């Protein structure tokens, strides 16, 4: 089982990106072991907080350098993705010399209840953590329009295009993982 | 005198992207008067919160809506600018049909130390603040590599070269409010 430091970009109690996680979650259980970066417990970015490190920022750094992989699940605002996530990405970047994201396997996908699927936001969010060193899955393309009634309460692809496409991303992160890990 | 909303991506002490906004606006004074958007005071977006909006949020609004134009200047941070920003900007577009931005005169600066002057910040900055339905002024291109030694401690700029670019930079962004604006 490899283990993915996973990062969902909302935080409202009924997020359809939260609620994609899950289905991924359980499309991958026995072969991906998923842990959430809590990235709503971060302040925002401030250098001179080094100085007592946030615990929220010690947990992040140690669950990334801990996992396998990295995937970020993120809706899209305004066409691109949300500042919480770069929030999230810069703290683990620091300090200087002690970049967490280096090297990690990495995959993003999101969501929107829109046509677009929040590919905007996807394209960079990719692009922002493969400048922070990970090495960055880029097929399957994944930007899923949310349609409620391809899914049941407990995470279940009810539908079974739904289910052969989000199946054919899981299957190629593992083996991304697998090929590009250390 | 023209109005201006003025974001710094900055919340560090000794910041120089601080430094920087109050030189422009001791090089504006009394073309342009700025008020500064408390981005640090706002809470990670969350949708839920709308339910009972926070006051720094209100706040944000309010400031944008009754300021002729606004400002950007923006720290590079891995190659783009904050996700502090974007939160902001995020904010200030909802709730939906309510989008402060909208039809402001803007503009984007920013500095680092390195010779490349936070030039991937600034175009990111840029697309996201074009995004939300700025008007946004792209000349001069301002990517400044801050000197200590070109600047005083009380804003003025000792360094004549600099002085001439960043005057530059002012006067054009009058002329775009100007020209631009409601
Ligand atoms: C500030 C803001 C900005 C945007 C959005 C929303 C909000 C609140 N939404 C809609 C978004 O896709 C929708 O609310 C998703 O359901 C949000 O994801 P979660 O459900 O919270 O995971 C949105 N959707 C979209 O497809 N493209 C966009 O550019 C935006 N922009
Ligand atoms: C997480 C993080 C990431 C980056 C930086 C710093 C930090 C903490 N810095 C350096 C940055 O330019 C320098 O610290 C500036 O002085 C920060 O701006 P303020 O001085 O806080 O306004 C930086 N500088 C740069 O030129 N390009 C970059 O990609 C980055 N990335």
């Amino acid at each position: 089982v490899k283990t993915v430091a996973v990062m969902v970009g909302s935080l409202r109690k009924d997020s359809l990106n939260h609620k994609l996680m899950k289905v991924l979650q359980k499309l991958a259980e026995g072969r991906l072991e998923f842990h959430l970066l809590h990235i709503g417990d971060l302040p925002h970015y401030n250098d001179d907080l080094w100085a007592d490190a946030p615990e929220s920022v010690l947990r992040l750094k140690d669950r990334i350098e801990h996992s396998d992989a990295v995937l970020a699940i993120t809706p899209e605002y305004n066409r691109s993705y949300p500042g919480m996530i770069k929030n999230a990405i810069d703290w683990a970047t620091r300090p200087y010399g002690q970049n967490s994201w280096k090297g990690k396997p990495a995959a993003v996908i999101g969501t929107s209840p829109g046509v677009i699927g929040a590919a905007l936001a996807q394209a960079r969010l990719k692009n922002d953590l493969l400048h922070v060193g990970t090495v960055m899955m880029s097929m399957p393309e994944a930007y899923i329009q949310w349609h409620a009634e391809a899914y049941a309460a407990d995470g279940s692809v009810t539908d079974e295009k739904t289910a052969k496409f989000l199946q054919g991303f899981v299957d190629a992160f593992v083996d991304w993982i697998e090929k590009h890990g250390l």
